[PDB]
């Protein structure tokens, strides 16, 4: 190279000076060879890759011509430079070839740049990574030439000016070209801008931000979320996975058959063989990032060394700061891309498993299907697949730990020595302790869950039946009855809370402990050891680096253990056998549409044949009926026709299609029209005919929505009579060839059955040509059939026509969130794991004022002290660092053989004391925090319960029960579980950040300036993220439940699905429903990565400046002062991301307190007890009177009852009777003050009901409930919750009620338990018991109602007479509809539309014609 060039390649004199620079020999050689090599070496492929995939050229845009003209300018500039150089010196001038090759080289390269750019015009991504990286390499290499050239000229030499000006122009044009090579230049494809995006946009995610702007202004819906790429569409992933699954299983089955004469491991392989490439790429990226994790500490040590002494050069510090900035930037850019790749792979695996499970479900054999449960398979897809997604989101950790740890350990020893082991051991002993406490926490949480479940069950009953409680005034008892359970749960909650505090304490103080032990052991083990700043601060940095893997490796091992059993379970279902179909021949026999050649089928595998030796044939257009006894096997025969049984001997010939009407009707979710259509083009000449013939017209008219009324699990639940007619209508509208009806006229009555038979299926009906096979139990329609068969014991006994069988004279005669892994937020490694586990376990079972309110519930007195403790801990932290910074500074004064013992002891005793103080203050803060919450949950729930239990009926009527009960279950769980964890983590993160900034600003009072700008950027970048992520969190939940709903529906109705041959439609529906959720998950997976690049950039900028500010003031700075500032600021990048993410969860979770508060402040009704007390034995006589009583249910609604003036005498029986909508039932709800008194008043015993207190009036009144309701518990609780009576008087009551026979001979006496609404008891005694309930009170005024409607005749009679025999010295008012029953009333009151009309004796009312007489004439009682 010496003869090629003219100057020396490298000499110490070039450097080793205040001013130092590489010569124009090293810079004009290697620095102009690296950039060219990258372009030349890796061009061919980047042309082969374009050559094979050449498509249509894209329209030309201004950017293209600009990029082409700038390169042309470069070309002409290089050409003119070469010409000038050649012309300058030709004769007697041995010009070095550095002036010949370099010019020519560039001229050669620019040509390739022009060509490669044109070729890109024929691909999707125009600006790829190749050129974008080339330009950066060129600029970085050419900055050095620019650095020296300028100096040479500035120094004062004028020898070379053309070259400098030429080089300067080129360097600029290069800058401009790089700037132009970043614009997206989009084709504006509505699918997604991810495919069309330059390198820089696709590496800083500056294309998602459009959505960030769209969601900030207005709420965003499913329309404006970009669709997923084709490579991820469900249809594509399945095929790819299916190929390898099919290829593997067969080999696994062969291996299992060859040996041991149910596969063992195939799923895991099928996944690796399908997705190895993404694994390889992610592994490479993770390996590259793993390197930067240990690069920083070396630059930090270099900074400490440079700042320690004084006789150095500034360039060293400036270069080190620039290198630190660049390393941080590169590490962040690589890490984000690795995260994106891994999470995308996880989503792909989850979709490819869920869709494949769904596709198998509808082709599995009957045996395996009957082995499983309907909910079990849904839980299988909803739980197993999700578990596999997690173990594929964090697998690379396994290898990225055993390596990281090793590397870290190596650095430590080279830095300190064997003392390091002391720290590691203390950092290893923590994990064992952590386990003993997790097991205890789980043990407590199990009983917590059990007691919580017991509490909610009583809540549901009282909320649903709030009417009966109000009538009998039983509210006070349930208060304490539920408060007992509340306290019993609260004690366990407090125990669990204080246990969780010990765990956070050990994970919180471990950094200081390891530091005190390591430093003390190192300095005290040998007198020769001297502590210096570089070693100490670098050791701290490596300890902080190593602290994570040793704490995530335990978690990863536990997760893989769960995924093992999850995989094992799925492989049984996805590898199950298929039903056999080599028994039904779909041939066009034509001679017959059915043939049985001595068939014999069995339900089980090899058990007894349910159908044995059956042989029959029926021609087309023949209606034949199959009859027999119970358990004969008809439905088994029709299922064998469908082919749902295992063949044993014989074959069945079927011509044409088939239609099925199952005995147990199956109804989907949706409108009635959708169910009737069942995937068919809508018509008008047939739809109307079907609905009318099936007599589904009158009922449809009565439905609230008519034809478009939502039916199914989440809608009107129809009865057997209707659901059967809907199924029959669907079957008859689909219009197939062969109909197999299984008892379709059982739920309907005689009229509807006759109409359907004469209009739909029969001699003259819709299906008059198609063959019909009907199974029946009624002999009413037998004469109108063609042939009948009598099945017996699974075989045919007699087959013949109606007349023939009757003539045969035999048997017939008698017969007729937002978190994906624990690597993204490593500090909160535990809480995240617990939340996942809790959610998985819970799946199986199934204006700043609110912050002030929650703090007031907690208690501000304790809040002040807790904040004081946390703040004091931060001060003790900064204090310890300054003591070390002083301790490390101490070394320069002394030497190896001058260190005294007193200094050695003093420099460590104080360090130990400060560590102890830090530990104590944290422990105290955590100790109080736990209690400060258990009290909050108690006051919030108790306060809420008393208020909600006292609300008037309006509120209970307007709001659905579901909303009210959810607050008592979900919110209370949220307010006492995750809430405290986040509320206690956020303050720790904020105080850590604040403490770090005080330290840097203290050392450099100048730093205070940068704080303001960063804050404005931080709080700005912050609002944006939350303003969008919150909305996407909701969309995801709304677009998930559908999938599991669909799977449950198809699994339940498989035979009907497979009888109609309608599987492709359902597969397509499932594929669409999966692609809707797969589109929404990615939209938040990308957003999290957007925030990171922005915040990691901010966090790296705030440390770059600090470093530079300590090089311009280094004259006044020591080596240690440049240690505590950088050693801490090095970990401020990720803490910002953690704070934003954690403050985006606390904000979403505070919604719980808000809801609870609204119901705690619901309007209340009149006070229960007032000072006005009634005279003793107030209801002495039954004297009621109404003075123009007028009332309205709600203020916005009009008066329902008006102008009421009647008199009620003592010991008088009154019958209230009227028309519909006359307010008869309102009269009762007016005597118990359930409503108010818009006009008039009610006076009883001379005392207006208003004056008497609420709970003081109801006690002395009795009413028989309209719908007898029985609460859970024991028989004593239903009869007397208040345990006021004794058993003796109770035992008399059942004797009067004719129920002592049942209760005396029961399993127990009065202590027998009852299930829900008395489910254990039968209907007969449920209505009877409520009679006895009211009997015990033996009040004076009894308000009866029409509640004997479902009471059986004999029982009814008993009830009627019982009333007369027992209630004689009392006043009885009865609202009834049995006009006949109303005959003995002393006065009969008549209501028309809310006005008293006739008041007289029934004999007088009938003697004189009138509205009552007209009603009796219509009724015909007399
Ligand atoms: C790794 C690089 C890129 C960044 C780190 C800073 C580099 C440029 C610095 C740090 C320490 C420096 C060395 C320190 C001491 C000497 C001895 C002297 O007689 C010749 C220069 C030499 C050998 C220096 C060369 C430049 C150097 C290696
Ligand atoms: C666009 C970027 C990449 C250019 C980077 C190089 C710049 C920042 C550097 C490289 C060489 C530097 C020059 C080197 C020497 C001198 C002479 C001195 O008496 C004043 C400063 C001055 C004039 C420096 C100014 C800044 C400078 C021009
Ligand atoms: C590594 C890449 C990314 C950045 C390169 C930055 C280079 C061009 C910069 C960084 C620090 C700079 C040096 C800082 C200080 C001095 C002392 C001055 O009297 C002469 C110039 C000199 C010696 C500079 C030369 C150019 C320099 C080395
Ligand atoms: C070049 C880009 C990429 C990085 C930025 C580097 C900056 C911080 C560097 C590059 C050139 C440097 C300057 C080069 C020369 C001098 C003259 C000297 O008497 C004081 C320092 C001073 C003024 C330096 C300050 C720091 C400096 C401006
Ligand atoms: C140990 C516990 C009791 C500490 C309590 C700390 C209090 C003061 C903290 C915890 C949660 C915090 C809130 C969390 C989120 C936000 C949203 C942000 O846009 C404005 C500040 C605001 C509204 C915070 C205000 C201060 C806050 C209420």
């Amino acid at each position: 190279l010496e003869k090629f060039c003219n100057s020396t390649f490298w000499n110490s004199s070039f450097l080793d000076s205040p001013e130092a620079d590489l010569p124009l020999c090293f810079e004009q050689t290697v620095l102009v060879w690296i950039p060219l090599g990258y372009l030349w070496l890796l061009a061919p492929w980047q042309l082969l890759h374009v050559y094979k995939s050449r498509t249509k050229r894209s329209s030309t845009t201004k950017l293209y011509l600009a990029k082409q003209v700038f390169v042309g300018f470069l070309l002409i500039l290089a050409a003119i430079e070469l010409a000038l150089v050649l012309t300058e010196d030709s004769g007697q001038a041995t010009v070095p070839a550095v002036r010949y090759t370099n010019p020519s080289l560039y001229l050669g390269t620019w040509l390739l740049v022009l060509l490669i750019q044109y070729s890109r015009q024929w691909c999707v991504q125009k600006n790829s990574w190749f050129l974008s990286l080339f330009w950066i390499l060129s600029i970085l290499c050419g900055t050095f030439q620019f650095q020296t050239l300028i100096r040479t000229l500035l120094q004062g030499d004028n020898s070379n000016l053309a070259y400098s000006c030429l080089f300067f122009i080129s360097y600029g044009f290069q800058i401009l070209i790089l700037i132009f090579s970043a614009f997206s230049e989009n084709n504006e494809s509505s699918n997604n801008p991810s495919s069309i995006a330059s390198f820089l946009s696709s590496i800083t995610y500056s294309w998602y931000d459009s959505i960030i702007l769209k969601g900030y202004k207005r709420p965003l819906t499913l329309e404006d979320v970009w669709e997923v790429d084709e490579e991820m569409k469900t249809k594509t992933l399945v095929s790819k996975f299916e190929t390898h699954m099919k290829r593997e299983l067969q080999k696994a089955r062969r291996a299992l058959q060859r040996r041991q004469e149910v596969p063992k491991s195939w799923l895991m392989k099928a996944l690796f063989k399908t997705f190895y490439m993404v694994l390889l790429k992610s592994f490479l990226l993770k390996l590259v990032n793993d390197i930067f994790t240990f690069v920083s500490p070396q630059l930090l040590k270099l900074l400490i060394s440079f700042a320690s002494d004084r006789d150095t050069y500034l360039w060293i510090g400036y270069l080190c700061a620039i290198l630190l900035f660049t390393a941080a930037l590169i590490q962040s850019f690589c890490l984000q891309c690795y995260f994106q790749l891994c999470f995308k792979l996880g989503v792909k695996v989850r979709t490819a498993i869920m869709a494949s499970v769904y596709k198998k479900a509808l082709t599995l054999s009957n045996l395996a299907r009957k082995e499983y449960t309907v909910g079990e398979t849904v839980n299988l897809m909803s739980v197993d697949a999700q578990k596999l997604m997690d173990v594929t989101n964090f697998m690379h950790m396994l290898w990225s730990s055993v390596l990281q740890i090793v590397l870290s350990i190596f650095f430590l020893w080279r830095e300190l020595g064997p003392s390091v082991l002391a720290g590691v051991g203390v950092m290893v002993l923590v994990i064992p302790i952590n386990a003993i406490l997790s097991t205890k926490s789980k043990t407590i949480q199990v009983k917590n869950m059990k007691n919580k479940d017991k509490r909610l069950k009583i809540m549901n009953e009282i909320l649903s039946g709030i009417k009966i409680l109000k009538y009998f005034a039983w509210e006070p008892s349930f208060r304490d009855q539920v408060q007992n359970l509340r306290k019993k749960e609260l004690k366990n909650l407090l125990a669990f809370s204080q246990l969780q505090c010990v765990v956070i304490f050990v994970f919180q103080l471990t950094p200081v402990l390891v530091s005190v032990v390591t430093f003390s052991v190192y300095v005290l083990v040998d007198s020769n050891n001297i502590l210096d700043a570089q070693k100490a601060f670098t050791s701290i940095t490596l300890f902080n680096i190593l602290r994570f893997p040793l704490s995530m490796l335990p978690m990863m091992i536990s997760s893989m253990l769960q995924a093992s059993v999850s995989t094992e379970r799925l492989e049984k279902y996805l590898g199950g056998d298929d039903l056999d179909t080599s028994a039904i021949r779909h041939d066009c026999n034509f001679d017959k549409a059915m043939q049985f050649s001595e068939a014999s089928f069995t339900w089980e595998h090899d058990s007894e044949a349910t159908v044995r030796d059956v042989n029959l044939d029926i021609m087309a257009g023949q209606l034949v009926a199959v009859i027999g006894p119970v358990g004969s096997g008809k439905s088994s025969l029709i299922s064998a026709m469908l082919g749902e049984m295992e063949n044993v001997h014989g074959h069945i010939t079927i011509k044409g299609t088939t239609a099925y009407v199952p005995q147990q009707s199956w109804i989907q979710n949706g409108t009635i029209k959708d169910n009737i259509l069942f995937g068919t083009e809508f018509n008008e000449k047939r739809y109307q005919q079907v609905l009318e013939a099936c007599a589904l017209l009158p009922d449809l008219e009565m439905l609230p929505g008519g034809d478009l009324a939502e039916i199914g699990e989440k809608g009107i639940n129809l009865s057997g009579g209707q659901k059967q007619r809907i199924s029959l209508a669907r079957a008859t509208y689909q219009n197939l060839d062969i109909y197999l009806l299984d008892d379709p006229l059982s739920a309907v009555d005689a009229h509807v059955g006759k109409h359907i038979f004469n209009k739909v299926l029969g001699p003259n009906g819709l299906l008059k040509g198609k063959t019909r096979l009907l199974v029946t139990h009624s002999m009413h329609f037998l004469p109108q059939v063609d042939e009948i068969v009598v099945l017996g014991n699974g075989t045919i006994v007699e087959k013949g026509s109606y007349s023939a069988l009757l003539a045969k004279k035999g048997e017939f005669a008698k017969n007729l969130g937002l978190i994906s892994s624990v690597e993204e937020i490593p500090e909160d490694a535990a809480s995240i794991t617990m939340r996942r586990e809790n959610s998985f376990r819970r799946t199986l079972s199934r204006k700043f004022s609110i912050y002030l309110e929650y703090l007031q519930a907690i208690g501000l007195f304790s809040i002040f002290f807790i904040i004081l403790a946390f703040v004091m801990n931060s001060v003790a932290f900064i204090g310890s660092n300054l003591w070390l910074s002083a301790w490390t500074s101490d070394s320069k004064i002394f030497n190896s053989t001058d260190y005294p013992a007193s200094q050695r002891d003093m420099r460590v005793g104080v360090y130990g004391a400060l560590g102890l103080a830090q530990g104590i203050f944290v422990f105290i803060a955590h100790f109080w925090s736990a209690f400060g919450f258990v009290h909050a949950s108690n006051i919030l729930h108790k306060q809420l319960l008393n208020n909600i239990l006292r609300a008037p009926m309006r509120f209970f009527d307007t709001t659905p029960t579901g909303r009210i009960v959810n607050r008592f279950a979900g919110d209370i769980s949220t307010v006492d579980d995750t809430l405290p964890q986040s509320l206690r983590s956020w303050i720790t993160c904020f105080l850590g950040i604040i403490s770090t900034l005080v330290m840097i600003c203290m050392a450099t009072p100048v730093f205070t300036i940068i704080v303001i700008p960063l804050g404005i950027i931080y709080v700005s970048v912050q609002m944006f993220y939350v303003s969008t992520s919150r909305q996407l969190r909701r969309l995801d939940s709304v677009t998930r439940s559908p999938i599991y709903s669909h799977f449950s529906e198809t699994v339940s109705g498989l035979p009907v699905i497979r009888a109609f041959e309608h599987q492709q439609r359902f597969l397509k529906h499932n594929e669409v429903r999966i692609d809707t959720n797969q589109k929404c998950v990615f939209s938040w997976i990308t957003s999290n990565r957007w925030l990171a690049i922005r915040l990691e950039l901010v966090g790296n900028l705030t440390v770059f400046f600090s470093a530079l500010m300590m090089v311009i003031y280094r004259d006044t700075l020591s080596g240690d002062t440049v240690g505590f500032v950088l050693s801490n600021a090095l970990n401020i990048t990720q803490t910002l991301n953690w704070l934003v993410r954690m403050t985006s969860e606390i904000e979403t979770n505070i919604v719980a307190v808000e809801r609870i508060t609204e119901y705690t402040k619901v309007e209340n009704e009149a006070p229960w007890v007032t000072d006005k007390r009634p005279p003793p034995d107030w209801p002495s006589k039954g004297k009621i009177q109404f003075n123009n009583y007028q009332v309205r249910y709600r203020p916005e609604l009009d008066l329902v009852l008006r102008g009421i003036t009647c008199d009620i005498g003592s010991m008088e029986k009154i019958g209230v009777v009227g028309r519909t909508g006359a307010g008869k039932s309102s009269l009762t709800n007016c005597l118990f003050r359930i409503l108010e008194a818009a006009g008039g008043q009610i006076i009883i015993d001379g005392v207006d009901i208003a004056s008497i207190g609420l709970h003081d009036l109801r006690e002395k009144l009795t009413i028989i409930p309209q719908d007898p309701i029985l609460f859970s518990g024991s028989l004593r609780m239903n009869l007397d919750p208040f345990n006021n009576y004794s058993d003796e008087e109770i035992w008399k009551a059942l004797e009067l009620a004719h129920l002592k026979s049942f209760v005396a001979s029961l399993q127990l006496g009065l202590s027998h338990e009852v299930t829900e609404a008395g489910g254990n008891l039968s209907i007969g005694q449920r209505q009877l018991l409520c009679l006895g309930r009211a009997l015990l009170r033996k009040s004076k005024i009894l308000v009866l109602d029409e509640a004997t409607a479902a009471v059986d005749l004999e029982t009814d009679n008993l009830i009627q007479t019982t009333i007369q025999n027992e209630f004689a010295h009392c006043t009885v008012i009865t609202i009834a509809h049995r006009l006949h029953t109303i005959m003995d009333s002393d006065k009969v009151m008549v209501l028309d539309n809310g006005k008293i009309i006739e008041c007289g004796s029934p004999e007088e009312l009938l003697q004189i014609p009138g509205p009552f007489y007209f009603m009796a004439k219509e009724a015909g009682i007399e």
